[PDB]
């Protein structure tokens, strides 16, 4: 499987907002094919980013879902955003 | 009227393509309520960024499309971008 890291910035004090966004939203990806499910980390020292980790069989499993429904996704939370900045830090799974 | 300034990065050599992209790629929002058309600046000196330098009446028109349309806009070539960054400049015409 291959693993997408995406490093979310957030203003100071917004995680819990960007937090009830995964919550009280659409949390609503584990249906899309080859989705192995994510998690959402909250940082604590090193860092102050949230990351997301999500798994997937293949990279064409990522990319039905970023070239699918995820540009049209979450509109009106893109249009109102309380994340501002974002990296996808992309790897392959060598060991278990 | 606003105007919104996008300083596009591209790579070099590939300001044709995102050229066709424009041309003989939708280049169709001009009945977007509030619209007043874009220009596409290639640049020659001082920069090396692509400029779309668009006129709406209202930020409000400017939002229509953008909170709108423009989220789901154009999927295939943002799939493939020939981009590489964006710059949101933001302006009131304050003379003409
Ligand atoms: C649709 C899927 C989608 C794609 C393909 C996408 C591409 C994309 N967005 C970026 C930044 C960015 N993109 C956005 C926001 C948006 N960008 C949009 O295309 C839309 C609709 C919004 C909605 C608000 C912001 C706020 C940044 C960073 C700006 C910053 O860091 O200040 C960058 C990199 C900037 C850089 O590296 O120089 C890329 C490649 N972003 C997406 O969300
Ligand atoms: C593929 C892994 C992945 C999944 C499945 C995912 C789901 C997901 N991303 C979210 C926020 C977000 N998701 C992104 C960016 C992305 N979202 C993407 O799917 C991709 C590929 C990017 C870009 C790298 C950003 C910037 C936010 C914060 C949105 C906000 O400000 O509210 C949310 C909260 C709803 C929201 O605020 O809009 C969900 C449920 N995010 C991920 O990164
Ligand atoms: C909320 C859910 C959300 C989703 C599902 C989303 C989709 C999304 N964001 C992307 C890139 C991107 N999107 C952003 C940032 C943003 N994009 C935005 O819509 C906003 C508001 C921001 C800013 C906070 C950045 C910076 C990239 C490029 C990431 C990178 O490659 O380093 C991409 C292209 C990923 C790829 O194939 O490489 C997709 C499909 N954007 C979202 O926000
Ligand atoms: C401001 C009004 C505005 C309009 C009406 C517009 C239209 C427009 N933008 C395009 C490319 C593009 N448009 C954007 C980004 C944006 N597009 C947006 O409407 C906004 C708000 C952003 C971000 C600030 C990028 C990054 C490209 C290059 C896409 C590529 O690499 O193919 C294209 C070519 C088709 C394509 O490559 O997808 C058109 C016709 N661009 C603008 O900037
Ligand atoms: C092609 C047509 C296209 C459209 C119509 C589009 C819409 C779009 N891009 C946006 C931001 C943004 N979009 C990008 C960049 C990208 N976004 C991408 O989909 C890709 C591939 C890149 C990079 C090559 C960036 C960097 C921002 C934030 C610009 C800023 O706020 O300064 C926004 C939010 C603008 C705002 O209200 O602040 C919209 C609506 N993005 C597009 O690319």
């Amino acid at each position: 499987p291959v693993v997408k890291i995406n490093a979310i910035e957030v203003p100071a004090g917004a995680g819990p907002e960007l937090e009830k966004r995964f919550a009280h939203s659409a949390h609503a990806v584990e249906n899309s094919p080859g989705f192995l499910g994510f998690q959402l980390l909250r940082p604590v020292k090193g860092e102050e980013r949230y990351f997301v980790v999500t798994h997937w069989e293949s990279d064409e499993a990522f990319q039905a879902w970023a070239n699918g429904p995820a540009i049209a996704a979450h509109a009106g939370h893109r249009a109102n955003p309380v994340a501002t900045g974002a990296s996808l830090l992309e790897f392959e799974v060598v060991l278990d």
